[PDB]
């Protein structure tokens, strides 16, 4: 934690970014570049840049 929720799906286009699917959870290594944050998602257990306005803090 702590624990961001994806709110909807995302396919990656670049090299470091990270596709995702509506429900993946996240724990936010770097959230310091306001749109792009890394992350890594505790379903696929992977590592890579996702949009910032496409998740949520889980609660």
């Amino acid at each position: 934690v702590t624990l961001f929720v994806a709110l909807y799906d995302y396919e990656a286009w670049t090299e470091d970014d990270l596709s995702f699917h509506k429900g993946e959870k996240f724990q936010i290594l770097n959230s310091s570049e306001g749109d792009w944050w890394e992350a890594r998602s505790l379903t696929t257990g992977e590592t890579g840049y996702i949009p910032s306005n496409y998740v949520a803090p889980v609660d």
